[PDB]
């Protein structure tokens, strides 16, 4: 009636506060943080192929413009558009600007194909000030710019390409709008011009808008662009009076297209990433991150919050005397253990299976709580220069929704989580002093406080047989029993 | 101290792996898939009402191009597009073409009203060697074409139709666009031609478009269809100069729209089903299917997962002994019981208390795991033959969105219910042990494998006493302190 | 051997049924609503600032039409637009109505900035008998009617106004549509008419349409508006030789743009509110509501339920005896407590330190339940009169998304919460039993009923001894083994 075991768990000085379901601040021993807030000051060029547009948007890219020449036969996962890009040739305009930007970008490479049009009489390779390359008149090297001949003929134009191949043309030409009646009939002779681009199931006809615009590098006049998809077995018709800005070829499109666009000022450094933001590459395990929505590649959830707290250990409670209100700051060595006094003196020591216990069913979610993926690639625009309305509305109530639901998410999973870590650890303590209750059986009793008074001789080897599971009470049962009733 | 009473919990030889918050696999005694992952190779004509397009898409069927007959007067939940549908008629295309098919396809019903326009001079029923029924010519029979007179006159059409009705009027309606000059006065005179149609809040005019388009069906003319939709108290107007494809009448709408269209090869069986995939139709229970995204009905919510498991039983441990770390094979009509032995030997018996308390609190789950019966009919196109840009790509963005929530949610509904299952089976199995060990009080001892060793003879019928909570512990209390500690 | 304590927890005779992952039904002694299902009848025009249309829409206040001038220098977070507001003005159409719309709300200011724009010798200020103003033919009053001179010429027109301020500027003008060839002579000579509008890098062209339309106010004519935003250091050029519906000047654009519009017909009460649905304001702390879709402000997320109630409180079970399935309708200062029957007579008294530790984890619950801010303006639409395709399909769907995914949220999280909230409760329960075990050791046995029969002499402040854990079980340790066991 004089040895006394206890059983317990570590603690520590002061650990970190978590979430739970109940308690909005938990103090717990260990915890891990679950939101990504710091970037790379750079975008990483592996795994993934990033192309610079550099001085060239992706448009312009695409049309031939004086300084895009580094971009001819490129092939990207991702284009990187620069912010302070400059348009350096003939003004122009795209209806459904956005649309052909996101075709451009999705394809994913500039696989120019020439082609020769046999056009009439008509002069070719129109040129101008508008469009210097070093200090030559130029223009788009992709588009050709067809005015009347020495003889003042402008025939109708009727040509015609079939695609019998197995990918997809892309067809870029424009139409050209002058800015006074002497500028279309000294270019064009007719007045009006006329343009109409046919395949077999659709149809653009463009009528050009005489009038002046302000003027952009020297010009007042402007050019449309346009673009037709021609598939296998189908064809194009191009059919004109005047004003046509021809097409010298076509791009190949990919059959599957998994490339996208990132427009940012950020620089290409020498990284290793597979996620990008408009801030810069990523280079963490976490499953959220704070930094931006505008995410390109294998990347975290992009949450509202700044911190997420994941108790990777038990409850932290500080300060002769297991647990009940007890914390042992002097257990290194496991998660829980004994600590008993006999004749011999004291000591604590550490219990492996328990410890073990705990561990696998907290760090057994280590494995499940970043599962997924999350590789996204061709996306949506999320950020704009300016209101266009119903469409841009659209498009931000979608990512803000988006953006809302998983934040919420974020937020119940890691109380949820904790909930459980709390929970686990707690039943693992119990399950440790249960397990010890029923060995001793009756030779000996709860005190109370996490601890057993043993009623017999118990020396270090008998302390040893409790831990490992050995000790046999029948041996201690008749002295045991007869020091606890009489 | 001879008789000894157990209690213990059923196991199997094998049992199925399943998720919860800790543990990524845990062994179960059983299991239920909740990902549906099976079609039927067809699609079930009940109880929703399928139309069958066959040859015809529900723009041809609209317009009544031959081989579209069969849809006359048609009503449908879902429509059935084929994607092996062909034009049998002049060739023609729709500005906003997903926009009319959206419309023809929510709407529910090809329910023709026929109108008489009294059109001037001008030549009806125009017809063409690219629209024959039977190797006659012909042209669509929801359209009228009207050409210049026998004395060559195509006089300013202007006529008007007055919704008086209680239900909203489309009127579908084209503009032909002739391939030359000649063309265009050898049926409408005139040139320009030109249409105006009109409501009083609304209005559309259409300028024809002259040139050379491939040869489709013997013709490089195009018609361009419109629609006009006309509610009560508003009223049309037909305004034309030339090259107007006039309605014959209009079709009605419903007021409440909730019908859709399913495009697909899959034929129509005779199975019953409220579920619909491009795939085929589904016959389940389960709450999530992997199946397709394009799901039209009373459908399973689809998740990108190929399988999640739903714990219907408690974990399967296997191998004079109870509970611990023991389940009993032999135990194979109840989920708890007792297992016991005295003088007379041996037996197992179950526990239905606890066994039915355990079943209420997990059978009681999987009944609000069936609940929320999602019907969705009329949604959002899922896959594409092209990209287009931005709309496409907000479509792709929405439905990937959608995707990966509820995917997320399944996920952790599954690691949640399997987590709550496991510990109230556990719990249920502590409180068999605990009811008896408050029957038994000072008469026996916990012998630390789940059993209780009875120091005092319990015949058999003493046992049952037991297991039945009639155990009067004072009968024996005298005869079992005395074998305990004497 | 005679003297008995009992631990127990109240009870009501009624209760509320709750939801959680097993039951059905749970009663649970107190319950909260979730869902908000009350609104006034009426719009809180504190704090948000709320502008009144009355007869003027948005699109109408803007253009300047009769009655709308009230609306002048007007600043708004929500716009309340009328559903019977009514045209005044000449009959109009705005191609992209909607984007406009758009806008206009989210821009939040009617600032209008008048400018002179010296026309050349056409005659300016064209009035209507569609537009009177007090009596008056008028027009639009931002909006300025070129017609042509007295000496029948319309010139090219051709003027420049430079955004050389700092904010976005927004031009409103329109291009006029005649009825017959000679009201396209009457009043701009040349026929056709034509406009164009451009800046630096974006263009509009239109040309006039000519025909009969339903008369709409006494005019079979029609103006299309248009916009034109200009960035700072940006300009625009009006070229027109005819049918120009020139502006007066600009509106200017807040940078930041954060307001939005709600159509309804409520009225604007002098309640205060932040949440805003087109049925009336909502005043609640509930997180969630099931009024309306249509919500702006700082709103409870709308979800499809009807009710959602949340435990507050432990089970309830109703009707010496302890708690095994026993509650205490009698124990009404506390939650958990004793009760005894001694010599001097029986008693109850609840314990706080348990009572309080419940308390402090479901209380602890309820204010991260709704910690959310939900602070959702400009939006979507989410209402149509009548179909119009794509878009709105697309529409339609995100929305229904959004419902469904939030409506699962709630439904789960108030389950998870009364999972949570019942097993604390039953846990805390569990443990005071536990505790007074520990105190009593070897002096008492479990009754198994929740109560602990003592063995020995206990008087009133024994039972307070027991009650405030002073009790020393070694006093009275002999008198209670010898009256257990002999
Ligand atoms: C004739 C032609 O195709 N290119 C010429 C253009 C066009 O006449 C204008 O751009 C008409 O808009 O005018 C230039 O002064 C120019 O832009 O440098 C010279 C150039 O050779
Ligand atoms: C020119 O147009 C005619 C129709 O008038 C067409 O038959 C022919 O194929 C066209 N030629 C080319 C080269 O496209
Ligand atoms: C992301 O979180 C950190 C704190 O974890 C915060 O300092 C930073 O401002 C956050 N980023 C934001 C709010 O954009
Ligand atoms: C014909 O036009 C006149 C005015 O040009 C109009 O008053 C009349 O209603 C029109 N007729 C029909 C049948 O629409
Ligand atoms: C659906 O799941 C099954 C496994 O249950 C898998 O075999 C099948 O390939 C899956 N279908 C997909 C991924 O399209
Ligand atoms: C008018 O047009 C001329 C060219 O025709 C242009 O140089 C000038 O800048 C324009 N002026 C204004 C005020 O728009
Ligand atoms: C909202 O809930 C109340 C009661 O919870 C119900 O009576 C009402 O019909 C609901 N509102 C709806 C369904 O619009």
């Amino acid at each position: 009636g004089n040895p006394v075991i206890c059983m317990g768990h570590h603690a520590v000085a002061n650990g970190t506060m978590v979430k739970t379901l109940a308690d909005d601040q938990v103090e717990v021993v260990t915890a891990q943080e679950l939101v990504e807030s710091q970037n790379l000051p750079e975008l990483c060029p592996s795994p993934l192929r990033l192309v610079d547009g550099q001085t060239c948007d992706i448009i312009n890219g695409a049309l031939g413009s004086p300084g895009c020449d580094h971009l001819n036969g490129a092939e990207w996962d991702v284009f990187i558009e620069r912010p302070n890009a400059v348009d350096t040739c003939y003004p122009f305009d795209v209806p459904e600007y956005q649309s052909l930007r996101s075709i451009l970008a999705n394809n994913g490479k500039f696989e120019f194909i020439a082609e020769e049009f046999q056009w009439n009489t008509v002069k070719q390779n129109g040129k101008s000030g508008a469009c210097k390359r070093a200090n030559v008149n130029d223009f788009f090297n992709r588009l050709n710019w067809l005015v009347k001949s020495d003889g003042n003929a402008y025939p109708l134009q009727n040509l015609t390409k079939i695609n019998n191949g197995d990918y997809a043309r892309l067809y870029i030409w424009g139409v050209h709008h002058p800015s006074t009646d002497t500028e279309q009939t000294n270019l064009y002779k007719n007045n009006p011009g006329g343009v109409t681009v046919s395949t077999k199931t659709s149809q653009t006809s463009v009528v050009p808008n005489i009038g002046s615009r302000p003027l952009v590098r020297g010009q007042s006049s402007r050019v449309s662009f346009y673009w037709t998809i021609v598939e296998p077995g189908d064809l194009i018709v191009f059919n004109t009076i005047g004003n046509l800005i021809a097409p010298r070829g076509h791009y190949k499109l990919n059959n599957q297209k998994k490339s996208t666009i990132l427009n940012t000022a950020i620089p290409i450094g020498s990284c290793v990433s597979k996620c990008h933001t408009d801030k810069g590459s990523l280079s963490t395990t976490k499953p959220f991150q704070n930094i931006s929505r505008i995410a390109v590649g294998d990347c975290p959830r992009y949450v509202k919050q700044g911190s997420l707290k994941l108790a990777t250990g038990m409850r932290n409670i500080p300060e002769i005397a297991g647990f009940i209100e007890n914390g042992w700051q002097g257990l290194i060595d496991g998660w829980y253990g004994f600590r008993h006094q006999n004749a011999e003196g004291t000591g604590t020591a550490a219990d492996l299976k328990s410890t073990q216990a705990a561990i696998d069913q907290i760090n057994g979610k280590l494995n499940r709580l970043i599962e997924k993926t999350n590789d996204k690639y061709h996306q949506i625009e999320k950020e704009f220069e300016q209101v266009e309305g119903r469409i841009q509305d659209l498009e931000k109530y979608v990512e803000d929704t988006k953006i809302d639901l998983w934040s919420y998410n974020a937020e119940l999973l890691v109380a949820l989580e904790n909930q459980h870590t709390i929970d686990v650890t707690d039943s693992e303590m119990n399950k440790l002093f249960e397990r010890v209750r029923r060995q001793l059986r009756e030779n000996a009793e709860d005190k109370g406080n996490g601890c057993f008074e043993i009623f017999h001789k118990c020396d270090n080897n008998c302390i040893e047989s409790i831990r490992n599971g050995t000790y046999d009470h029948d041996i201690y049962r008749d002295e045991a029993i007869n020091n606890r009733f009489q």
